[PDB]
Formats: C-alpha cells, structure tokens, sequence
C-alpha cells in the first residue's frame, strides 16, 4: 500500500487528525471525510493493550518519538498489529508544531515477546 501516515495539529485540543495519506486510508478502511479532525485512538478497541495506550500518551505530553506495537481494527472490525511511529515536528523556530504517525501493518514482533517486560 501506499505509506501509511496521519499528521494532528498539537495546537488545537487532543491532537486532531489533519491530513491523512492514501495509505491510511487502504489499510484503515475509512474515507478521508470521516477521518479528519479525529483523534487516532479511533483505531483502538477491545483487545488495544491499554499499557500500550499508556506509552504513547507519555511520549504525546513529553513530545518524545516513540515506536510502539499495538492491535487496531479497520471500518468492518478487523483486527490488524499495528507498528506505529509516532515523531514529534518542531519548526524552525524549536516550537512544536505537529506530531506525524507512520503505520506499518503486521505482527512484527510476535505477541509472546512483545508480551514480556
Ligand atoms: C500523529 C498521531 C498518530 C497516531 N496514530 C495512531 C494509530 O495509528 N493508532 C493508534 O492506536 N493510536 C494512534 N495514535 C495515538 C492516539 O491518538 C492517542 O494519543 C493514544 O491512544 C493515547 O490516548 C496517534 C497519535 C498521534 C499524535
Ligand atoms: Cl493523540
Ligand atoms: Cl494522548
Ligand atoms: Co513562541
């Protein structure tokens, strides 16, 4: 697929979804109209690792890039591991001013081991 990636706006409340690529798009299922202005835990749902969900809210508040692995659903409710890279894009003046998303699809790292500390 194309790659996958959303861009939020950091400035406005709780990191809205402004851009969302093609990519995104063919792996989510979701039109383009539906997805702007959400917040990216729409892809969560029951079996999301709320420790998981946990990380990335602390990387968000401190403005770190972290690389998690975590289950997210599509429109129709299937589930898929997601690799999400998430980076903080500060302009030129060092100011926050987005944060980007990258996924990558698939079980990366097997579920036994993400599983351990
Ligand atoms: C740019 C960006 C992209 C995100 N993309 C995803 C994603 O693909 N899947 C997900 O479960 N959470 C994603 N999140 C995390 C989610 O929005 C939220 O920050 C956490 O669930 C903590 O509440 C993203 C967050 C940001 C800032
Ligand atoms: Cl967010
Ligand atoms: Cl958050
Ligand atoms: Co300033």
């Amino acid at each position: 697929m194309e790659k996958s990636f959303v861009i939020t706006d950091p400035r406005l409340p709780d990191n809205p979804i402004i851009f969302a690529s093609d990519g995104f798009l063919e792996l989510t299922e979701y039109s383009r109209e539906e997805i702007l202005g959400r917040n990216g835990r729409f892809l969560q749902g029951p079996e999301t690792d709320q420790a998981t969900v946990q990380k990335i809210r602390d990387a968000i508040r401190d403005q770190r890039e972290i690389t998690v692995q975590l289950i997210n659903y599509t429109k129709s409710g299937k589930k898929f591991w997601n690799l999400l890279h998430l980076q903080p894009m500060r302009d030129q003046k060092g100011e926050l001013q987005y944060f980007i998303g990258v996924q990558l699809d698939g079980e990366f790292i097997p579920n036994p081991l993400l599983g351990l500390d």
